[PDB]
């Protein structure tokens, strides 16, 4: 859970800089579901609320 969670955070941060003809804007509007890492609690929910927007 935690290793893939921080990996997901790293890769979503990385994809959040490629400004192309199509990019993570679709992933932005994909915020209808879990788009931020969550391991058990604590830093998980805090990072979720921080990266919700």
């Amino acid at each position: 859970e935690q290793r893939f969670n921080n990996f997901l955070k790293a890769l979503q941060e990385k994809v959040e800089i490629k400004q192309l003809n199509h990019f993570w804007e679709i992933v932005v509007q994909d915020g209808i579901t879990l788009i931020t890492k969550e391991e058990a609690s604590g830093s998980s929910v805090t990072a979720e609320e921080a990266k919700k927007f």
